[PDB]
């Protein structure tokens, strides 16, 4: 039955639906919009549950009231919800039209210890997310960074227990870095970065620097230092000593560094997912993480932008499949934040391969047998963008004889706004939804399309780093259709 080809669609809510003062500003206005979404067949909505808003007053001083009101309204409107545990700041990344810092009490600690922030070679501290360097340092009034994240999720679970039991929440997206994605803040607009700059390594805080020095010493090269020839944010690879042909990135020193740098992210994600699994154990919800889509420089040997962001991906080394393998033990979903782009839409001097990157990432996930989801990177309202999203959702089209061999677990659309509801735009959006649903009407019971959610089980045993890195072996991607068989047209 065709319903087996159904891929659910979710819509991200406006940034700041509950403001920095923890107030659900305009319920009536949101309601009108939500009702239009429900009428259009949208399965659910997505929202940031901001750490800086909820635990503002002080350690474990949570206030869930405003969010309880929002969830209540969402439920009343007949929509499901994807909740993002947002442990990051809103404001310095593309589209961030509102400023929401992390808890002030944490920022106060940052005044006496600047090394709790990601730091670049020049010494500039980025305050949008706590460096992985302090994940296990008990410097926050007795707690470590991971314990803070853990306590937060447990409080959410307990205080929103009625919504969880009633099945309102479909999945919990655990924020793991800038913009909620598992990556280093290598391309900060707040520091002057501009596409398609290669970005900069963010491993200069005292915690990461010390870990590196100890590591190279144990490797027999105590004299090795962090990269000093990688250039600046807006450089091009060929103008740097680190990324040029036969440059530092290909030397024993460079390879060791890149492995160390990317490994920190894998472990960061694995340890926090462990806590998320314990916090939501038994609940009918799934776990998910977000991976950034860094398509610029993907078509040159150095893959410079990916490397500075923490994804050690080269033409002969898969830097994404190891992440997918790590996710399997947690039975988590890999959410890829860039599915609507086409190579031809990118300037040629950027050497961008968004289409190829998507194929590589989704294929790796399916090969590791995990579920994969995604979202468009930039606001788009045209047919071509929707058709590309639909192609990626079902790479080999629909199957009239049963379920498709390949399909994404869901797609989240960024973002709900007055522009989207404009007559003509919303008209196209409705067709996008219909096509994602494979020409079927909105289906309220997820079980009908094999998306039933069972109680979250405990995570499987820890997978050693060496086994994770075996996933770096390059593999051929699954075959992709040149265009979707379920086009929106125009
Ligand atoms: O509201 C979710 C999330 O949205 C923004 O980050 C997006 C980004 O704009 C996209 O281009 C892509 O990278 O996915 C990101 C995460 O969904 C905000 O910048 C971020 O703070 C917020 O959590
Ligand atoms: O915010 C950065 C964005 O700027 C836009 O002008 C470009 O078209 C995007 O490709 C880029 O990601
Ligand atoms: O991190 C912010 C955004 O940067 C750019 C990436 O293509 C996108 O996937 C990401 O969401």
């Amino acid at each position: 039955n065709m319903l087996l080809n159904y891929v659910p669609v979710y819509v991200m809510l406006p940034l700041g639906v509950v403001n920095v003062d923890n107030v659900f500003e305009d319920p009536d206005g949101l309601k009108e919009q939500l009702l239009q979404l429900r009428a259009a067949g949208v399965d659910g909505v997505t929202v940031d549950v901001w750490w800086g808003i909820i635990e503002l007053k002080g350690p474990k001083q949570y206030d869930w009231r405003a969010y309880r009101s929002l969830l209540q309204l969402v439920q009343e409107c007949g929509l499901t919800l994807q909740a993002i545990m947002s442990f990051h700041q809103c404001g310095g990344n593309v589209g961030d039209i509102v400023n929401i810092p992390i808890p002030q009490w944490v920022l106060d600690i940052g005044e006496s210890n600047h090394d709790i922030f990601y730091t670049n070679r020049s010494g500039t501290r980025n305050k949008e997310y706590l460096t992985v360097g302090v994940d296990n340092e008990p410097i926050f009034h007795g707690r470590t960074a991971i314990e803070i994240y853990s306590d937060y999720m447990k409080s959410f679970r307990e205080n929103m227990s009625d919504f969880l039991e009633s099945g309102l929440i479909i999945d919990i997206e655990v924020g793991l870095g800038p913009a909620g994605e598992l990556r280093y803040p290598s391309y900060p607009q707040s520091q002057g970065w501009e596409f398609p700059g290669i970005g900069e390594f963010q491993c200069y805080d005292k915690y990461l620097k010390a870990d590196f020095k100890a590591a190279v010493a144990r490797a027999g090269h105590p004299e090795w230092e962090l990269p000093d020839d990688a250039g600046k944010y807006n450089d091009v690879p060929e103008s740097t000593g680190f990324f040029k042909s036969n440059g530092t990135y290909v030397t024993e020193k460079g390879k060791f560094f890149l492995t160390w740098y990317s490994n920190k992210l894998l472990n960061h994600g694995d340890q926090i997912l462990d806590e998320a699994n314990k916090a939501f154990l038994g609940c009918k919800v799934k776990l998910a993480i977000k991976v950034s889509g860094i398509h610029w420089w993907y078509k040159v040997e150095n893959h410079a932008a990916e490397l500075t962001a923490g994804y050690y991906n080269l033409n002969d080394r898969d830097g994404y499949r190891p992440i997918a393998r790590m996710l399997s033990r947690h039975h988590a979903i890999l959410n890829f934040t860039c599915l609507e782009m086409r190579d031809s839409e990118q300037p040629s001097d950027a050497k961008s391969g968004p289409q190829e990157l998507v194929q590589q990432v989704l294929s790796g996930g399916w090969r590791e047998d995990i579920r994969v989801a995604g979202e468009n990177a930039l606001p788009r309202y045209d047919a071509t963008a929707y058709n590309q999203i639909i192609l990626n959702a079902r790479p080999q089209g629909v199957n009239n004889n049963g379920p498709p061999k390949l399909s994404m677990f869901g797609v989240t659309y960024l973002r709900l706004s007055d522009d989207l509801l404009q007559k003509s735009n919303f008209n196209i959006f409705k067709k996008f939804v219909l096509k994602m649903h494979a020409d079927q009407d909105y289906c309220a019971n997820p079980q009908k399309y094999n998306h039933a959610i069972t109680p979250l089980k405990p995570s499987a045993p820890k997978i050693p780093i060496e086994v994770l890195l075996e996933a770096t072996k390059p593999t051929l991607p699954f075959p992709w259709l040149p265009e979707t068989d379920m086009k929106v047209d125009g």
